[PDB]
């Protein structure tokens, strides 16, 4: 699978051996390359790339002038995305905070077929980020992950397979939501307590209800008790620190008109 | 029109004793103060015994 993008060369290359033995115990050290298991190499020379696959590991010699030399990390990497504005199917606005894994699986594309594989993938994790969680409700986005990886994979494979590149993972680290939403989302689980603060509340007001008809006998023998009562609470009140306004109301002058 | 016959539904069963739907203004009274700028103005009626 090829990427999508002589007589006067042997005087040059001549002329580089030649070069090279001239200046050979300072020049044998660019000459010679050595590539790592989990690496491999991309080899021009005179522009042509070397015939076959990228370069195995092992001991490798170049001529500095007529060839040139791209070395590809072969290993899993992971790149922290920035964070992303995103809008759910229901309309609901969250910001989310991605992780992406990628590895190169075939060297000669990523070098010869896009210009910066990483630049390239790195962007295109953040598009299907943001397009997929786009067809997703917020209740789904919490409980689907798997479904959410499969639908992101295919679209992945397919831009990615041309440049040489394999993306293993996508993944969310942060979810928020803006301030102003956030009580009224959390409106089920404010729900659930306060449902079970009333039975305890109903409760207590049967404890107190014995003591409260027993002061009531008592009182309701003299009844301007009850005034009294009446009173000594707007004492109370009064001393706390906001605002009272009182009406003192003279009913027979009122009972008159 | 979509919303009325859920509302109908509900409206039916709510009516069949009489203090439901007073518990559901209540209800609203107390989601309405969670929202910011709500002032609500509350009577107490009591009575002296007189
Ligand atoms: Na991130």
């Amino acid at each position: 699978r090829l990427p999508d993008s002589g007589p006067c060369g042997w005087i040059l290359v001549a002329f580089s051996f030649l070069f090279t033995v001239i200046t050979f115990p300072i020049s044998i050290w660019m000459c010679i390359k050595i590539i790592k298991e989990y690496e491999r190499a991309i080899i021009f020379r005179l522009g042509r790339i070397l015939q076959g696959g990228a370069k195995g590991p092992g001991l490798f010699f170049i001529l500095p002038c007529t060839d040139s030399f791209i070395k590809v990390d072969m290993r899993t990497i992971s790149f922290d995305i920035p964070p992303q504005e995103i809008l759910t199917k229901d309309s609901v606005t969250i910001s989310v905070d991605g992780v992406v894994y990628y590895r190169v699986q075939n060297a000669t594309l990523a070098v010869a077929n896009i210009t910066n594989a990483d630049s390239a993938t790195r962007l295109l994790a953040q598009t299907t980020l943001r397009n997929v969680l786009g067809t997703k409700n917020l209740s789904q986005i919490l409980s689907d992950r798997e479904e959410i990886a499969h639908n992101m994979q295919s679209t992945l494979d397919d831009a990615t397979d041309a440049w040489g590149i394999k993306v293993e993972r996508v993944e969310i680290k942060d979810v928020k939501l803006p301030v102003q939403l956030q009580r009224a989302m959390a409106a089920e689980a404010e729900a659930s307590r306060e449902a079970r603060a009333k039975v305890i509340a109903a409760e207590g007001e049967m404890n107190a209800s014995r003591a409260l008809k027993e002061a009531s006998m008592v009182i309701t023998e003299s009844p301007a008790a009850l005034q009294l009562r009446y009173l000594q609470t707007l004492t109370t009140i009064a001393a706390e620190k906001n605002s009272t306004i009182v009406f003192p109301l003279p009913i027979d002058m009122l009972q008159g008109i």
